[PDB]
């Protein structure tokens, strides 16, 4: 098998094969690739029409794909054109088009993702101060994502989709709405990126704009520790690494769950345990004994102690930070901690 795809503007996975200095509609510039991902690619190119770089998003040459970036794109134009200024913590789609049989959304440009800046400080992770930063710019997104007109789930929150603005500062947008989707408008049940699912969706539960809260629990945790906090390989094991540090959950959920027994079981009582495990076989700490409180090091000097002895990184500091993150990862979606509260945390309080 060597086929042409495409009159050989394709690849073999139904991505355009990216050619640097090539110019397209007398107008793109193409300089580099910048990223790959299920959807298709990222490629940094300059318009010489607008005279500034964007960043241009090559969506797979296949229906399913194409579809699915359909949209997106529509949701991307919902939420642009919504009115408060909370609009601009989400990316910019300037203008969109088929090309060679790719539909491509041109986006402003930004600077690195949140793992690439977590990478480049050797994953010794980012300062309290500035996760804080991060923390507060996320949750006035998800409020703006909650106004009743959008109520836009964005399914895939996770380091690879927070970017800066700019690489020298703070300042931050949302990106990649491809799993997206508007609440009751829900078509997919496997979703979100494994360490940042949530337990509704890995239970088999319906879910809602709780689950992006959980995900951002996840990521916060995971950008000052350097770090991912629950690293499942599989769903199965994903479960029992939050059980480890959260416990069983509770009865009131695991009795809705469809899938509750493929992790968990319940006993004559009621009351729901692990599922048992072969003979002999040890591998997570038991239910909770994993306390979040030693993975942050709150009283010891913070992750791995790390902190050891610096500004901000007050142990008063860490105690508030932890609350906040734990009233994210509340096992309950009805009573997870909602944008509108999020913000008026004492991890906040100036
Ligand atoms: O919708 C997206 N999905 C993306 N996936 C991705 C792209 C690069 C690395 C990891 C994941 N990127 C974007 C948008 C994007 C928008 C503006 C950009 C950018 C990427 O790179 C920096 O400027």
């Amino acid at each position: 098998e060597r086929k042409v795809y495409n009159d050989g503007y394709d690849d073999d996975n139904y991505d355009y094969i990216v050619k640097n200095g090539e110019k397209w509609m007398d107008r793109y510039e193409i300089d580099s690739l910048i990223g790959k991902g299920s959807f298709g690619q990222v490629v940094k190119a300059y318009d010489r029409v607008e005279q500034e770089w964007v960043a241009i998003k090559i969506i797979k040459n296949k229906k399913a794909f194409l579809n699915q970036a359909q949209i997106e794109v529509r949701l991307l134009e919902l939420m642009n054109k919504h009115d408060t200024e909370m609009k601009y913590y989400i990316v910019h789609l300037k203008r969109h088009f088929m090309f060679r049989n790719h539909l491509c959304l041109v986006f402003e440009m930004l600077s690195y993702n949140l793992y690439d800046l977590l990478r480049n400080t050797n994953f010794r992770g980012v300062s309290l101060n500035l996760t804080r930063k991060f923390a507060q710019q996320m949750c006035t997104a998800l409020l703006f994502l909650a106004t009743p007109e959008l109520s836009i789930i964005h399914c895939d929150l996770k380091p690879e989709n927070i970017l800066l603005c700019n690489p020298k500062r703070s300042a931050i947008k949302i990106v990649d709405f491809g799993s997206s989707c508007q609440l009751g408008q829900r078509i997919y049940q496997y979703i979100q990126s494994r360490f940042y699912r949530s337990p509704e969706v890995l239970l088999g539960m319906p879910y809602d704009l709780a689950i992006d809260m959980w995900s951002l629990g996840c990521i916060l945790v995971e950008m000052h520790t350097g770090e991912p906090l629950f690293s499942g390989a599989n769903e199965v094991d994903q479960m029992n690494k939050i059980v480890e540090v959260l416990g069983i959950p509770p009865a009131h959920i695991l009795d809705q769950a469809p899938k509750a027994r493929k992790f968990f079981e319940k006993l004559p009582d009621g009351t729901w345990n692990l599922k048992k495990t072969k003979d002999g076989k040890r591998e997570y700490k038991p239910p909770g004994t994993r306390k979040l409180h030693n993975i942050l090091g709150v009283e010891t000097g913070g992750p791995g102690g790390r902190r050891a002895g610096e500004s901000g990184h007050t142990v008063a500091d860490y105690l508030k930070f932890k609350d906040l993150i734990l009233r994210m990862l509340d096992y309950d979606p009805k009573t997870r901690i909602q944008p509108y509260y999020a913000l008026q945390h004492s991890f906040f309080k100036k």
